[PDB]
C-alpha cells in the first residue's frame, strides 16, 4: 500500500494496519506521499492530541520515517502521477488527500501505475462507495477505484440498513452532531469554498454545514435511494460523533420494539456495536466501530396515525471510520 | 422587584432592566463583593458600561444601591436560582416569575405566545425555559400555517452552570450531566417539546424532544422535524413562517447564514433560520425540518422581562 | 493479609488513585482498596469510574449495587458519610488507612476526624498545613518514620516543581527562584462566571474561556520537602482551557554561570532510571503527557539562559500530568507509607 | 482626510477597519485579499471574537458596503498591482497580510504609488518598529515603511519601558499566556515552516511558541537590546493574553513601590492602562489599550541580596494592538 495524505486519516489508517499487525499481514504499507518534511510527519504520527502517544519507536530520515525497523518511504508530489512509489511495490494506493475525491482525479494513480484505488471519502456517484458489513459484497476483482464513504455514511448506512430492513423506511431525515475537522477554520477568516459558515471559529462555534450522507445513501443501500435527507452542526470538539435519523416507517413501533430489532443487528457486529451506558462523545474516541447504536436516545412519538422514529448512533469519525476503511482495504485482497 | 438568584440569568436580568422599569434588591449565597464583579465582568456579554462597587451588604451600579441578601430560605420577585420551580416552592415570595419551567399547575408564559391568557389574579408564574421560547413561536406558526400532525424536536444548545466542569457527581446523579461540559456531546432531557401543551394546548400531546449539551458557553439552536397536513416545498415554509417574525421582539429572523456566537447578546427568545430548512418527500410521505436559533442566556431574559413589564 | 484502603472522595484523583492501584496489580500486591466514601450513588460512581472523559474507558468490567462498586469480580462497599468521623469503614470493611482525596479535610485537625472512626494513618492528596510531612515521591520519601500519622502527598504543581527545583540546586545552587505553572483548569473552577466557594474574583470565572491567574503555595511552601530551598521561591498558576496538562517554568539565579547545554546535560542525569522524574526532548504540548505515570517531565526544548555581563537568569521547565501524574506519585508514596 | 488602504482582511485588516470607522480625520478607501467581496463582507459584519458589527454591511461583484458608503476590494496577490492609489486615492498602506514583513517586500506598496506603509508584524532591523506610547517619537518625515511590531512588543514594550525608567533592569526573561492565532492548527497536521509544536491542535494543548518580541525588544528600547529574552505558551482561547516579566533590576523594591512607580507611568495613557479589578482574559477582548498593567500579579522574591522582580500586564492581541497600529498611522499624517 501507498497512503497518499499522511493526515488525520492516513495516520490512523497506518496505526490501525500497525496494531492489528497478523489480522493484516495480508497488506502492508511500504510508501506515504503528502506535502511535508518526513521530520515533521513522523513527529504527528507519534504524538497526536486527540489519541494519544503511538507505543513504538518512530523516527525520520532526510526522504522516510522509520517506525519499529521499518522504513516507509516519504514523497512531497503534489500531483499522484508523479509518486515513484510503484520504488516500493506499491499495488493499491489509500487515497486520503482530499483533493482526489473523483474517478478522473483518482485516475492518476492507476496512471503512476496502482493496481486498485480507495479514496477515504465520497467520490461521487459514478463508483462504489462501500460501508463494510452493509454492502462489501458489491466488491469484484474488476473494481479499480472504490468510495470508503464518509464517517458519517459509515454511522448512518448500518443504522438505516437494519432500522429499515426490520420497519420499511418510507422517509427519513439525519442531523449528525460532528466534530470540527481539518478544513474548518480555527479562527474566523477566508477559507477554501467561500462557505459562510465554514469560515467561522470552529472551537466557539456551532456551525450548520452539508453532508451527502443522506441523499447519496442511495449508493450504499439503493432500497433507500431518494429517501433520506440531512445535514450536520459542526460542534466544539477534536473528535466523537452521533448521527440523529428521524423517519417514518412502515410499521407502528414502540422504542423497546425498535431498540430491540436493531440491537439483534449489533450481536457479533464489528461495524456497527451497541451501547446503553449513557455514554457521551469522547467515549468512542479510539472504538473501532463505524456505527454504536445507542438505544437510550430512541424516540417514538404518536398522534393518532402519525408517527416519527428517532433513533441515534455514536462514531469515532476519525478512527472508527478508518477500521472501516481498513476492513474495506483487507476485502480488496 | 427582587432578583432570587444573581446567577447568569439574574445577572443578565438586571442589565437588561438597567439599559431599558427597576431592580430594588438581590439574594444569593455569597458577598456583595463578588456579585459587583460578576455584574461588572462578564466572560460572555463582556464588560457592562457602568460605575460598579459594593459595600458591606449592596451592590452599587452609577450612584445607586441595591441591598444584597444571602437568605437560603427565600422566607426571610423575579425568581432566578433554580431551586424555587414550583408553585408550592415560589409560594414563599406581589407577584412572582420563575425563570424555568415551574409544572403544569400554575401558567407557563413565552411572551408574544401567550402572554394574554395572563390576568391581574395570577401570583406565581412560569417564563417557561430558555428552549420553550425559542420552540413556541417556531411551532405556533408553522402549526398555523400547514397544521403539525406530530413533531420532534433536538436542541444543540450551549453548556449551562448545571453541568459539570470536570467529570464527576453531580446533583441529580445523571450519568450524562455528570460528564466534563467543554470536551463532550451530551445528550440532555429537556420538558419544552413535551409540555408545549401548557404554551400551545393544541399541540398537547403531539411533540417530543431532548437537548445534546456541546462545548460553547451560550448560543443554541432548536431543530424541529414534522409532519404536516399540507404538501410544502422549503420556499414555501420558509415565506409562511418568515411573516410572522416581522416587526417581532421575540421571533426574529436571520438568513445570512450565522452561526451559535452570531446570536449571544440578541434580544429575541427565538430567531427563525430559513438556510436550514428542509423538505424530504417520496410519494406521500414528508418531513419538514425547521430551525431556530436562541441566546438561551440574553434572549430568554429579554422574554422573561417582556413578560415581568406586563405584570404592572 | 495486606493493608486495607479507604478512598474517602472518588472524584479526579481518587478514582484515578483507583485506577493506578487496580494497573500496578502485583506491585500493589502489599494494597487492597475495601472501601469509598462520597457524596453519590453507587451507580454513578461505577459509571465514572468506568468512562473518564480525559483518561478513557477503563479496561475492565465495572459495575454496581445498591451500596457497591463491582471491578473484575470484586466488591468495594460505598457511603455516603459527608462526615468523616461517621464513615463505619474501619468495623464493616477492616480500613487501616485512609486516602483522602476530598479537599474538604486538607488540616491534620480536619483529618484527625478518619484517626477518630479508628484508622491508623491518612494520606491527604493535596497540600495540608506547615505542621505535617509533605511527601514528593523521590525526593524526600526518606522522612517518612512508622511514628506519622496524617500525612500530605502535596500538590501536583509540588511534584512537578520538586524535582527540577531540587536538582537544578544541587548542580548549580538556586540563590532565589520564581515559578509560573500554566496549569488545566480543575473541579473547584467554574464551568461559567458565577458564585464560587472561597469567594475568590478569579475562580469564580468561566474556565474554558479564560486564562486565570491563580495562587499555588507550591513555591513558598516548598521548604517542606526541599529545606534548602526554604523561602527562596514564590510563584502562581495561571489556569488555562484545557481539562488536564500542565507545565512548571522556574526563573531562578543560580550560584554557578551556565549556558543552556550544561544545565539540560546536568538536570537530564538525574531523570535516568527515574519514575518520578522524567525527560522528553520530542517538543511535546501539553495533552501528550497526559496518561504519563512521572510527576514531572523535564523538557530541554524550553531551556533559557539571559547574560548581561555577570546578571543572569535561568529559565527550567518541566511538563506533568496533575491528575495521572500525580496520582502515581500520591500511590508510591502510598506503598511507602503504607509498608512502615 | 488620511486615505488607507488595507492590504489583509483578516482578524487585524477587519478590526482596522472596525476601528477607523468607530473614530479621526482617517478613512479606509480600498481593501486587498484572496477572496470573494461577498465572504469579506460576512466576515466583517460577524466576528466570532467581538460580536456583531452595528451597521449596515453588504457585498456587490467587486466592492463591500458599510452604511451607504462603498469599499472597493481587490483580489492582487503582488502588492505592486494593487491599483488603489490611482482608483482609490490611498495614501497610507496598512499591510496586515503576513506575507509582507519587511522593507524588501512592503516596498512593492511604495512602488503601487503609498506614500507609506506601516507592517501589523515584526519586520526586521532596517526599519524602524514603533510601539505607539513608547517610541512613536523616533518617527521622521523620510521614514516610509514602519514596523508596528508584533502584539507582545506593543504589550512588554511599555511594561519593560517604565520598569526600567524607574528601577533599572539589568537582565529580564518574558512568558507570554497567548491567545492560538490563525498561524495555528484547528487539528493536528502539516503546517507552514514544519514546527512540530505550531502543528499541534491549538484548542486542546498548551502549545509553546517562539516570540522575537523580547529579544529584538532593543528595536523599539535599544538600551535593553540583550537584555531580554522569552517565548509563548499559545492556550485554549480565542483573543486575550497576558505578559510576564521576571528581572533582576538595579534598586532593592517591594511590591507596593513597583505598582506605585509602573502605575505613575498609566495615569491618562490610552496605550499602557492599569487594571487592579483581578479581571482575567476574556475582560480585556475588545480594550483599546496595547498593554494593561496588572499590579495583582506583581511579586518580589529576595534572599540576601538577590531579588526577582515579576510584572505582568494584559493584552487584546487583536483589538488592542490594532487601536496602536491606528495610533501609528494617525501619527504618519503629522509627519
Ligand atoms: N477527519 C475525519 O473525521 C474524516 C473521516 C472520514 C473521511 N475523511 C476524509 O478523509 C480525507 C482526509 O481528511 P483528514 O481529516 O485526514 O484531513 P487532513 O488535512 O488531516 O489530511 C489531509 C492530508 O493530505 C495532505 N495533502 C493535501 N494535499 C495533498 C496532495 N496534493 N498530495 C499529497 N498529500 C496532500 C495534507 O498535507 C494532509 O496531511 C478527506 O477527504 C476527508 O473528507 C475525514
Ligand atoms: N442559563 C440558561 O441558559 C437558562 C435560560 C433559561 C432559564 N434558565 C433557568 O434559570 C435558573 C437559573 O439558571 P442560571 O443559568 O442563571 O444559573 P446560575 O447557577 O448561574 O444561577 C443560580 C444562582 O442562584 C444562586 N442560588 C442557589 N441556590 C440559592 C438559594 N437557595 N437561595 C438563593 N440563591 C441561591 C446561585 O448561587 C447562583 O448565583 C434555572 O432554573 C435555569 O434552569 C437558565
Ligand atoms: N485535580 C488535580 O489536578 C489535583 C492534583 C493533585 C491534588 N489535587 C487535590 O485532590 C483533592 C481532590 O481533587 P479532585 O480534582 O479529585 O476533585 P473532585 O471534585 O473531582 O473530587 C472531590 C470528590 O470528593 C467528594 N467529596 C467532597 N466533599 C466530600 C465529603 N465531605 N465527604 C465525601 N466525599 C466528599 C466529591 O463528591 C468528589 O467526588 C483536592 O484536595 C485537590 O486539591 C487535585
Ligand atoms: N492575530 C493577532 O493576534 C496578531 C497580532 C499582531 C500581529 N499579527 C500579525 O498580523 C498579520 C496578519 O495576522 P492575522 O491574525 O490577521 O491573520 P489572518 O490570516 O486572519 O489575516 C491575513 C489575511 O491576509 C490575506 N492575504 C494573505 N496573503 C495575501 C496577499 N498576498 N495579498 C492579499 N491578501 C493576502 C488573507 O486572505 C487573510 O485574510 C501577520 O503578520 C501577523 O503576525 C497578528
Amino acid at each position: 500500500i501507498g497512503i497518499n495524505g499522511f493526515g488525520r486519516i492516513g495516520r490512523l489508517a497506518f496505526r490501525r494496519i500497525l496494531e492489528l499487525g497478523e489480522k493484516s499481514s495480508d497488506i502492508e504499507v511500504v510508501a506515504i506521499n503528502d506535502l511535508t518534511s518526513p521530520a515533521l510527519l513522523a513527529h504527528l504520527l507519534k504524538y497526536d492530541s486527540t489519541h494519544g502517544t503511538l507505543n513504538a519507536d518512530v523516527s525520520a530520515t532526510d526522504d522516510s520515517i522509520v517506525v519499529n525497523g521499518k522504513n516507509y518511504r516519504v514523497y512531497a508530489e503534489p500531483q499522484a502521477q508523479n509518486i515513484p512509489w510503484v520504488n516500493d511495490g506499491v499495488d493499491f494506493v489509500l487515497e486520503c488527500t482530499g483533493f482526489y475525491t473523483s474517478k478522473a482525479k483518482s485516475q492518476a494513480h492507476l496512471d503512476a501505475g496502482a493496481k486498485r484505488v480507495l479514496i477515504s471519502a465520497p467520490a461521487g456517484s459514478d463508483l462504489k462507495t462501500i460501508v463494510y458489513n452493509v454492502n462489501d459484497d458489491i466488491l469484484t476483482a474488476d473494481d479499480r477505484i472504490v468510495s470508503a464513504g464518509s464517517c458519517t455514511t459509515n454511522c448512518l448506512a448500518p443504522l438505516a440498513f437494519f432500522e429499515n430492513k426490520e420497519f420499511g423506511i418510507k422517509v427519513g431525515t439525519m442531523t449528525t452532531i460532528h466534530a470540527y475537522t481539518s478544513t474548518q477554520m480555527l479562527l474566523d477568516g477566508p477559507v477554501r469554498g467561500g462557505n459562510f459558515r465554514a469560515a467561522r471559529a470552529a472551537g466557539v462555534n456551532t456551525i450548520p454545514h452539508s453532508t451527502g450522507a443522506a441523499k447519496a445513501l442511495g449508493l450504499v443501500i439503493p432500497e433507500l435511494n431518494g429517501k433520506l435527507q440531512g445535514h450536520a452542526q459542526r460542534v466544539g470538539v477534536v473528535d466523537g460523533s452521533l448521527t440523529e435519523l428521524v423517519a417514518i416507517l412502515d410499521k407502528k413501533v414502540t422504542a423497546d420494539e425498535v431498540n430491540a430489532a436493531i440491537k439483534k443487528h449489533t450481536e457479533g457486529n464489528e461495524s456497527f456495536g451497541y451501547n446503553d451506558d449513557e455514554i457521551v462523545s469522547s467515549d468512542v474516541i479510539g472504538t473501532t466501530f463505524g456505527s454504536i447504536f445507542d438505544p437510550t436516545q430512541t424516540e417514538v412519538t404518536s398522534d393518532g396515525d402519525n408517527q416519527l422514529v428517532k433513533t441515534v448512533a455514536w462514531y469515532d469519525n476519525e478512527y472508527g471510520f478508518t477500521c472501516q476503511m481498513v476492513r474495506t482495504l483487507l476485502k480488496f485482497a
